[PDB]
């Protein structure tokens, strides 16, 4: 199917319930490695790609579709469907996150709850908001892309991933990183990092759970507060002691005991 061949579309496990992994920029569907073997006992688990991931072939990248984040939501919704699934445990990692409460704002019937990983509504900092950014320092990092990509990627991987920078997940994040078209890295890059998601937060209406690294490069933790407060639905947040922007992949040892107890329950 065309669907499930263009996102790399993988079902495993068993179970009466389904999670579905949507993963962050410059990684993959392996960024859910360490957490995978924790799911297949007791739930079907699906992974995918998002187009534009360096696994996916750049002749499908539509520069339209993605030029606001409801593109990446409609595929994510076109998976759902593909699969015949009713009701999905959505885990969004990063951009995937917003991807996630996008999606659950145009289907709320296809997601029973979404458990955010190192999400954001905005990364750049307005008014009353600390978002991490400054337009100066995304202008920075767009000419670093334009100007030498494979510098630019060996340079940011070990600050995205943080901790030791010699570590297996700066090296494979360096590598998915480096496998996306330069062209598209940098035309993602800046819908994701120039969104703002803050807006539709009140019109949530599936539960969220959002966690995040107390220490991640792209996400302050007053986000997750921000969140929190702004979310239109139930949530609840766990700011883990951790370091990194895929502390599921970085840290699994402190951070997939996190990530499995806001699966495994839900907000009383
Ligand atoms: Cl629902
Ligand atoms: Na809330």
């Amino acid at each position: 199917g065309v669907v499930e061949e263009a996102h790399n579309v993988k079902v495993i496990g068993s179970g009466e319930a389904t999670i579905v992994l949507g993963h962050g920029f410059g990684t993959d569907q392996s960024v859910w490695k360490h957490l995978v073997p924790h799911l297949v006992d007791d739930y079907r688990v699906v992974l995918y790609d998002n187009m534009g991931a360096g696994t996916t072939n750049p002749d499908y990248f539509d520069f339209d579709r993605y030029s606001n984040l409801e593109g990446y939501s409609f595929d994510l919704i076109a998976i759902l469907e593909d699969l015949k699934i009713e009701s999905c445990i959505f885990v969004g990692h990063s951009v995937s996150a917003m991807i996630g409460v996008l999606a659950s704002l145009n289907r709320p019937d296809l997601f029973s709850k979404i458990v955010m990983i190192s999400a954001s509504p905005r990364y750049v900092n307005d008014v009353d908001y600390q978002g991490g950014f400054e337009q100066e320092d995304l202008n920075q990092l767009f000419e670093a892309i334009r100007s030498n990509y494979k510098a630019w990627c060996l340079g940011f991987a070990p600050l995205a991933v943080g901790g030791d920078m010699d570590s297996i997940a700066v090296q494979e994040f360096s590598r998915t990183l480096f496998n996306m078209r330069p062209d598209i890295a940098l035309s993602v890059g800046q819908t994701i990092f120039q969104s703002d998601m803050r807006q539709i937060l009140p019109f949530v209406t599936v539960p969220c759970h959002i966690l995040q690294s107390v220490k991640d490069l792209a996400v302050p933790v007053v986000v997750s507060e921000y969140l929190h407060a702004n979310l239109g639905c139930e949530s609840v947040v766990e700011v883990i002691p951790s370091d990194g922007h895929l502390p599921q992949l970085s840290s699994p040892d402190s951070v997939i005991p996190v990530i499995l107890r806001h699966i495994r329950n839900d907000i009383a």
